[PDB]
């Protein structure tokens, strides 16, 4: 089982210098690095090649996380909209490919934060985001990239919400490259049972986001951790897990995971390392 | 220990026919019912007084909710909103007295749904509230009405997210009718520790919501009923005890709450009924004495 | 689901007055009321007749538990002993035949409580205890008896610890009418998961004891209750579920179940009556789906 | 807080070769190594003093955990066994003293294992051993050694069973070198609160010992063991923790532990080095501040 983490817990914007992170994360001794998506478009074919060579020479696997824009919204009832999202994700897609990156998380079915001023019409959303995503799915496929819908909290989205409506959701499109995607800070709020909903999740699972019920780094909470093992192994889950832990306060960041206290407690980077490195400690551990 | 329910459990509106509502919770067992406190400001003395004494005719005392409009929040920057706010409260407390309903609770020192689109300002929004709340403080005393701050999750508010804050700032507040409220939806999302957040709050534990991680009835949940039991022990807690369940798509309620699934599962209004009474009959046996 | 009570929650020996008992959980909503084995050998014809009628009279089905006797000891390695066991087991499955109870569960394969001053020979014990019980299964079979083996703790039997002992026991009897019984107390102790404990009885579960991980009535203590209720909808039980809450000091349950301070807070009878059925709702509520 | 682990983890028999052992330890890394006191007593002072510099030279501290036999028992109602016990501890404490260690725990109010064969008199038992162990406490101050009275599950011993009669009990001697120690694995079967537990103990717990449910190296079972870091900075623990893993069958502590089963595994020496260092992780990670 492979252990990652996502290199915003160091940082308050969707974009860094992910070289520098993934040498961060090679010493601290995870398999992976997340990185955000939004960069990628910005980046010349020498920023790819580069960023590639630096995490194949220190031994480090990329993943990609993404909270689209309502722009890149492919549920939207604009068809300009819907247009657009297909030729962005294309564009990623192939962008990823040339990373050898094999996998892209998120709310990539809708968009990210969503915008609760507007009017929800959640039937019409889910038949044109079934339908957008198995076209994506397509490029996907070919890119060599298993697309992962991630479920998440009612306040994050209105979608999907559940495994059950994941999987549902996954079977209605009906593609090799779509997966659903679990994140125990989502699951700790929706779910009747966590075991029960990686069970559910089950073949389908593709990817797996780990923090605590405040987002901290995972251990020292109330997620069951013991719990989610035994069911990872019910299921015979290989994939990766990603620990996504938010601790600090203000930027794009803060804003959007709402962070209104400083949950690190002046943790600086050296102390943000030490826990990050404790709770990979913790993770390889506990969920194995 | 006095248990109760909010009436939204059964409705998609924030209002409703109470007297309908007293009967059927006096029949069910409670021993509260609670209201959403906005049609209140628009009763006759005379329905009031029938509101009063349905009640005490089934046997119901009845406890008040409500989830600020805008033009109510205490802590805004503009001068008007904040008046409008103070002499929304004061008739409203006036009229709590009248009906005899000694505990109001919610966001009070906000308001809710919050408008995240907007631009935050914690501190400045925190410093105003501390200030309104404490004028406000006043007129509840004199109400004979304790006004509960509610600790909300952070997707509903971002001034008070947890226990330690909620006891912050109604010790700033410093106002012996201000008491501190959590709800174990909320509890599960920002605690490290529930049974740590309700001795944190202690004493200033004014007033206590329940519902399982995803707002079902309690009781086949995920949420720790018998460390929550134990922890008001500790405490050594007065107040009432009332769920909050809400699993019905729909209406400005499901929307405000995001139900966006059937939770539910087809329940009717009888299927609704028996839920809501064996949880009752749980939360009266897993959360008193120990 | 099917819920009982064992009679011994309000007693201190292993025998009582089950009529009286019958008619109290009948009146607090329990289906099942579990009785000691113990005094069944010295019932005459009527008096088992008489307790049937009770039982059906009242809408109660009767479950029965046995601690055995180091005289009653399937495995032991004296062969006259393991004959007296087997005849005091076909006498007593006889009279369950004419009591209409199907089912027998406790340390059957073996004794209890343990002399743990004896030295232990798992191994030879474990195979005499195959054999022997083997063949008393033959006779439940034609008594209409489900005889299970309940899952103890290690300081309370060294045979069978946890659920996967005893199905491994099981499986090496062989017989269609010989289970896996489990309990919440002693799965608290030995197990590293309790719904992995439930789902690996899964066919093989057909009894199931409730308690507290200090045995106190069901619902207010520690054990996961709810894992345990998935895991019987994951294994599709459908079973009976008997509380057995050990409050009380003194006596032969006193000293057996080691209860050496006063669990029950200087609860009366009417009292523990309404915390048993408090926990009869509970177990109703929570673990069924 | 320093964390440790018992010798007993890797021996069959209460009595190894400790120098090993406190090398062993060090490379995995733990602060201390706790030993059997067993024989202790058949010590030069030439062998004392190699051990005491052996644990210095390593950087591990030494504590030492005691189960009683029955010619040792101080709650006895033959006065020439609480006589002899009398002496014995005496003894040890003069020698501990002489070791530089600070600390002794187990069931030192009784003995064990128990034999529940005989007649129990709790009672008796009780008075005769609340006024030896003040008596004994004495030496312990002298000796500077913390007495500490270890709360067992109810089939290891009869006199204490919970936290609270641990309590009760130590406040009744009524000294100050005398302790209650908790242990996991026993507040795991008597406790209906295991945070509650330790908080119950609060200033008189002087040691702690942890395992899983069924005794293997703490953090894949089912022990809360955050809940256990929270209380203990609820009460600011002041002490250490100390592994106690059982997971091997044969001789005489697979025979007093109950282990009937390999509950190992398998494991080499090798398997069990890592798995303990890898609890030892877990511990300092899961169990420090909060
Ligand atoms: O869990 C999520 C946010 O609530 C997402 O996984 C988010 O963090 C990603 O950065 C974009 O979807
Ligand atoms: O918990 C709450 C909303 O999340 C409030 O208690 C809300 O339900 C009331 O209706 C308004 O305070
Ligand atoms: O659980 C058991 C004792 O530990 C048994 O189930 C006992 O209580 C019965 O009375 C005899 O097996
Ligand atoms: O936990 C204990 C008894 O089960 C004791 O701590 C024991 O393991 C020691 O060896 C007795 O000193
Ligand atoms: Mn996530
Ligand atoms: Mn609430
Ligand atoms: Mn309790
Ligand atoms: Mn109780
Ligand atoms: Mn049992
Ligand atoms: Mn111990
Ligand atoms: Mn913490
Ligand atoms: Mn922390």
């Amino acid at each position: 089982m492979k252990h990652g983490i996502y290199y915003a817990y160091w940082e308050q914007e969707w974009e860094a210098d992910y070289k520098y992170y993934i040498e961060k994360v090679a010493k601290l001794g995870f398999d992976i690095l997340e990185i955000a998506a939004s960069p990628l478009p910005f980046y010349s074919d020498i920023q790819i090649n580069e960023l590639k060579a630096c995490a194949h020479g220190n031994g480090i696997t990329l993943t990609v996380g993404h909270g689209p824009s309502a722009e890149q919204n492919l549920s939207s009832p604009d068809p300009d909209i819907r247009k657009n999202a297909k030729a962005f994700y294309t564009d990623l897609l192939k962008r990823l490919y040339k990373l050898d990156v094999h996998l892209i998380g998120g709310a990539l079915y809708s968009y990210w934060p969503i915008d609760y001023t507007k009017t929800i019409d959640k039937k019409g959303d889910w038949e044109r985001s079934v339908e957008s995503v198995r076209e994506v799915a397509k490029v996907a496929e070919a890119c060599g990239v298993d697309f992962c819908l991630e479920v998440l909290n009612r306040f994050e989205n209105y979608l999907i919400n559940t495994a059950q409506e994941g999987v549902d959701f996954v079977k209605q499109v009906d593609h090799n490259n779509v997966k659903v995607m679990l994140d125990t800070f989502h699951m700790n709020i929706e779910e009747d049972s966590i075991g029960g909903a990686i069970r559910t999740a089950g073949s389908y699972l593709g990817h797996l986001h780990t923090g605590e019920c405040n987002r901290k780094v995972p251990g020292r909470g109330r997620i069951p951790w013991v719990e989610i093992g035994e069911a990872l192994a019910d299921i015979g889950y290989n994939g990766s897990v990603v620990m996504e832990p938010f601790v600090r306060m203000g930027g794009t960041v803060g804003s959007n995971i709402k962070v209104w206290r400083d949950i690190s407690n002046g943790a600086d980077e050296k102390m943000l390392d030490r826990e990050a490195q404790a709770a990979l400690d913790f993770s390889r551990y506990v969920l194995e």
